[PDB]
RNA sequence: UACCUGGUUGAUCCUGCCAGUAGCAUAUGCUUGUCUCAAAGAUUAAGCCAUGCAUGUCUAAGUACGCACGGCCGGUACAGUG
């Protein structure tokens, strides 16, 4: 599944502003960036060994 | 600038100190137009303290669901400022 679609959004309705839903930033979520960070760590290991 | 002068005697030459002399550093007195530097609660009490201030700090890069501001109504988690 994809947790991105199951984050509890909270509704905000104030008089002078249009209503909107606020969502938290999902933490500890695996994204392309963290995978690239792991790749870079392993590549640094390889570079050190070489 | 390697300097002395007055004072013991009726007078003299000494010893010798007192006083003078110049700076320096604190205080104080009188006086004080310009201008440049510039010390300043050490001395007595490391005595006592009203009040205020004197140490805080965020980047692209730890944590943002504070509508506190702020958008592009969305399989659009997180726009951004904060």
């Amino acid at each position: 599944d994809d947790v991105r679609q199951y984050v509890v959004r909270k509704p905000l309705n104030k008089e002078g502003k249009k209503p909107r839903t606020k969502a938290p930033k999902i933490q500890r979520l695996v994204t392309p960036r963290v995978l690239q960070h792991k790749r870079r760590r392993i590549a640094l290991k390889k570079q050190r060994t070489k």
